[PDB]
């Protein structure tokens, strides 16, 4: 039972969110969320060598409600702070997993040590949404270092595959989830392929980073590309003509209703007023 290729995407225009990250915007909720459901968003920052400067590159202080912000670091370094007192720098490696929930107040920037020093930057940001029980669920967060996350070798010398949420062949990704899914970093060796087998409904995307992928035998990926697979198939077949990186996104769909504007992802249009009326009062 093969999940089908069911679309493939051109690489977007790059576009600046703030001052520190130029992004490639894969895909959002509003014409991939039943498609993507449970991932809401993914920005691809980079690759992008930043020069030393005084400035700190970011973007400003924002609220969140009703999800989960996931940022995967490629190389580079982001400190990000937020209002449930906590904060931190999250390095080549690291991954962070903040629960917004039901209101958070979040910047991110470049660190203060990558200021000075400069240097290649590049990283993921993937949105996951909550289920509707939990969209008023406490803000956490999970600051997750590079030697936490399991690093699986594909078999016949293909490559890597790290765990930071789900299951891999008895590994579980560090990431604690409200609901089902997996987040796979892979890497793959140019002329070796890997097989998968996945749940049975569950929503999957591969994204390719660098390299050069041939997907189920039918469609090749490139930088920066998007494949969107058939949920209800199980299984799932990649080749890499070309030394590659890639992400696989996979999880159980949440089958509610998505009410989002900007920050703010909920299930009604009343939670969606009611939130745009909590943050312009303070209550966040
Ligand atoms: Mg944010």
């Amino acid at each position: 039972a093969m999940k089908k290729v069911q679309g493939i995407y051109r690489a977007p225009r790059q576009h600046w969110v703030g001052d520190g990250f130029p992004v490639r915007s894969m895909f959002s909720y509003q014409s991939h969320g039943k498609q993507l459901s449970p991932f809401l968003l993914l920005d691809y920052a980079g690759p992008m060598d930043f020069t030393p400067t005084t400035q700190r590159r970011g973007v400003g202080q924002h609220p969140h409600r009703g999800f989960e912000t996931v940022t995967i670091v490629y190389h580079g370094e982001v400190e990000h702070r937020d209002s449930t007192g906590n904060g931190g720098i999250i390095g080549p490696g690291d991954v962070q997993w903040m629960t917004a929930g039901a209101g958070i107040l979040h910047e991110e920037f470049h660190s203060d040590a990558f200021a000075q020093k400069g240097g290649p930057f590049e990283m993921v940001q993937l949105w996951v949404n909550l289920p509707a029980k939990d969209k008023m669920t406490a803000p956490g967060y999970q600051a997750i270092r590079r030697e936490a996350i399991p690093q699986v070798n594909l078999p016949d010398d293909a490559g890597n595959l790290r765990v930071i949420a789900g299951e891999y062949a008895g590994n579980i990704g560090p990431a604690k989830t409200f609901s089902p899914l997996n987040v796979w970093d892979i890497r793959l060796t140019q002329g070796k392929s890997c097989e998968f087998s996945l749940p049975a409904g569950w929503n999957t995307a591969l994204i390719v980073l660098h390299g050069t992928l041939l997907v189920n035998g039918d469609a090749i990926a490139r930088e920066a590309e998007m494949v969107l697979l058939d949920p209800t198939g199980t299984h799932l077949s990649i080749e890499a003509n070309n030394d590659t990186v890639l992400l696989l996104l996979s999880g159980e769909p949440i089958d509610e209703p998505i009410v989002g504007y900007g920050p703010f992802v909920m299930n009604t249009q009343a939670q969606i007023a009611e939130a745009i009326a909590d943050f312009n009062g303070g209550r966040f």
